[PDB]
């Protein structure tokens, strides 16, 4: 599914990840932007063999289970393929987890290079939240 910008910002919303952490809701619709474009499909191989998946681009090294990344764990308790569903319930209740890991959202490197310290609150604007 390729979410709509106010449509994704609303989904956030009702998962509860507006102000999670301390990150307000255009932190996040900004993340996903330059992770995924908004599409659940997203899926990006690293140099390392992980993979990352969904409209956070969660990384398999740590948080999911794909069966093909030697070494890794899968804290988020869930199958990779998870990730890519159009319901975003696993990836927002794993970037839940990701986020209190402690480096908050600079776990997410398009977030620190692309959207930190931006007016990300442009990314909720208009939005009927
Ligand atoms: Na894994």
């Amino acid at each position: 599914k390729v979410f709509g910008r106010c449509e994704l910002a609303a989904a956030m919303k009702r998962h509860g990840l507006d102000n999670y952490r301390g990150y307000s809701l255009g932190n996040w619709v900004c993340a996903a932007k330059f992770e995924s474009n908004f599409n659940t499909q997203a899926t990006n191989r690293n140099t390392d063999g992980s993979t990352d998946y969904g409209i956070l681009q969660i990384n398999s090294r740590w948080w999911c289970n794909d069966g093909r990344t030697p070494g890794s764990r899968n804290l988020c308790n869930i199958p990779c393929s998870a990730l890519l569903s159009s319901d975003i319930t696993a990836s927002v209740n794993c970037a839940k987890k990701i986020v209190s890991d402690g480096n908050g959202m600079n776990a997410w490197v398009a977030w620190r290079n692309r959207c930190k310290g931006t007016d990300v609150q442009a990314w909720i604007r208009g939005c009927r939240l």
